[PDB]
């Protein structure tokens, strides 16, 4: 059952929720499509909850500090960019097409992700290291997230990804250097 | 007759994303039958494939056409770029990246288009005289700020309130353009 949301992320995040078929995803953790509908009702609730399941992802990630300083922001940028999952980044993009019955669940979803962040990003605003109200220096690194999500989509389909890792990450320590103290 | 099937398929690619749209939709948008469709088109393909050139054209003439290139036309730019551009052509275009493959070559190709009209443009707006910044800084900041806006329109004609996204967001871009100039 872990296996088949695993499977159905992966599938949902290469073909889409309407490309995708419980074939598919049946397929992909090889059982019959029929064994499916003992604890799923189709192809929806599937989908529902791989969506969840990408933001515990997304949350437990974000929460992840095995150090607040200015070199943990950085490293925190650094993993960002080059740790996040990719199918993870392309099912979230695609939210913004999900079916309407989902809308409120993911509306819900997505106000727990920015108040997480919020507080977590908060933990590394140090005014004696940066030049930078702690409005701004919020605002600004959810720029570089936010952004990520843009150029990692479009760089895995249509560019490559190990060069967009590095350049993103270059330019985003230079904007963010222009406020170290 | 080509221009209305255009504009509306721009309408239900944006909301329901290629997969999910189907002839029998756009057909009944456009108040036509199926048969004066394919009479324009051989397959749905072929109208994604137009809505997306359409796409690329708004985005290419909306950067080429004030003409003025002073600090404050720059805040202009992007108060427009922010009000003035049709969520449906920033829904369409960040769903670009689950586009269908026989497309990825001629996408990346008015990618390739794009970015270079972009970069061409917004060179002219950094003038060493007034601007602090290294020029490949300023081009970062003001593309951070564009696409995260692709980013968050895209949610916000979905999930929130379009107006308040663009008041906000606005008011982001503002601050931190303040602090960086």
């Amino acid at each position: 059952k872990d296996k088949i949301i695993d499977n159905a992320i992966t599938l949902f995040s290469e073909k889409g929720y309407d490309g995708t078929t419980l074939d598919d995803i049946s397929k992909s953790v090889n059982i019959k499509k029929a064994s499916l509908y003992y604890h799923y009702d189709n192809k929806e609730e599937i989908y529902r909850k791989s969506v969840e399941n990408c933001f515990n992802y997304f949350i437990d990630f974000l929460l992840r500090n095995h150090n607040y300083s200015i070199d943990g922001l950085y490293q925190f940028l650094f993993k960002f960019i080059f740790d996040v999952d990719e199918r993870y980044i392309k099912l979230y993009v695609q939210l913004s097409s999900a079916p309407e019955a989902l809308n409120s669940e993911i509306k819900h979803h997505l106000q727990e992700i920015n108040t997480t962040l919020h507080d977590e990003l908060i933990k590394y605003y140090d005014p004696t290291h940066i030049a930078l109200d702690k409005e701004d220096f919020i605002n600004l690194i959810l720029l570089f997230l936010e952004t990520w999500y843009f150029r990692a989509s479009f760089s895995q389909k249509f560019g490559i990804i190990e060069d967009s890792k590095n350049r993103f990450k270059d330019q985003v320590y230079s904007l963010l250097n222009v406020f170290l103290k």
